[PDB]
């Protein structure tokens, strides 16, 4: 691998790897309490061997530059962010990949940069959502305090989350927990479009999902395809990250 940094339009400094190779230039986007290690640690990127892949690190996570803003953390910010990847590789063609809240962030991506061909959302769907207010504020007050890490830890070991998914939460600064909590406040609640007729978007989800509505909502708003993996739940659905893989690289062939 090759290590990169790029500037986001806001001045950020944005921090990755590219991981050189002959096949589809595909583009990866971690969750909010995550890095680009997961996409090693998780088995996806060695289900892509042909692919070249970027990963980078979200503003505030990783090596990428701090924030310590809720409107810093915009869902706009985040995919200045990803554009400027686009920018640094030059490719006119990408297949963007995101977890969690990085799959709402490919979808948007998608939405205005006429250079992603694909985009596949895990475990986030693509419709408006009504975001509480008070309980967004409370998360923020749990993730950015001294025992920040342990609660989201105990959140996530408690619906078995992968020890992958457990782990990453250590490695954010707490403030930036707590300031990403606070942005998606600023924008994250409205739907995504489609950018260009010709797009593949495909959202990903638990077949167990408590609400599949908004993912059949996407296939038919968008023209999206809806991928199943055995789960019972989204959390859940992430021990399936790497079979997921398999399946993008069958398309990506
Ligand atoms: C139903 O969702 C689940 O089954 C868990 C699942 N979440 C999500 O799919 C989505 N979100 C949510 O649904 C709600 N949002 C929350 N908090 C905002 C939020 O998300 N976070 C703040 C901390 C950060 C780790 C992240 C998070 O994970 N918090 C958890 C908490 C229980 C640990 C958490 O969901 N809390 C909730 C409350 C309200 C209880 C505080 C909503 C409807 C208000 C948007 C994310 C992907 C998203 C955010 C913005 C726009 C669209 C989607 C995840 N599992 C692992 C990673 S994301």
């Amino acid at each position: 691998r090759d290590v990169f940094e790029v500037f986001s339009r806001d001045g950020t400094p944005i921090r990755g790897f590219s991981r050189p190779g002959p096949g589809e230039t595909v583009v990866l986007v971690h969750g909010v309490a995550m890095d680009r290690r997961i996409w090693a640690e998780s088995g996806f990127l060695d289900a892509l061997p042909d692919a070249h892949v970027l990963a980078l690190d979200l503003r505030g996570r990783g090596e990428s530059g701090r924030v310590g803003t809720a409107e810093g953390h915009a869902l706009r910010r985040y995919v200045e962010d990803v554009r400027a990847v686009l920018d640094r590789f030059g490719r006119a063609r990408y297949s963007l990949f995101g977890t969690f809240f990085g799959g709402r962030i490919a979808l948007q991506v998608a939405a205005v940069d006429t250079r992603v061909a694909r985009a596949f959302s895990f475990c986030a769907h693509a419709e408006q959502v009504e975001i509480p207010e008070d309980a967004v504020e409370e998360e923020a007050v749990a993730v950015e305090g001294p025992g920040g890490h342990a609660y989201l830890r105990d959140h996530f070991t408690g619906r078995g989350a992968p020890p992958w998914m457990v782990e990453a939460c250590a490695r954010v600064d707490p403030g930036e927990l707590g300031a990403a909590t606070r942005g998606l406040l600023h924008g994250s609640d409205r739907r995504t479009e489609r950018g260009h007729p010709d797009q593949e978007l495909v959202l990903i989800t638990a077949d167990g999902d408590a609400d599949l509505a908004p993912f059949h909502a996407g296939e038919r708003r968008l023209g999206a395809h809806l991928w199943l993996v055995d789960a019972p739940t989204r959390i859940k659905a992430a021990g399936r990250l790497a079979e997921v893989g398999r399946r993008v690289a069958g398309v990506l062939a």
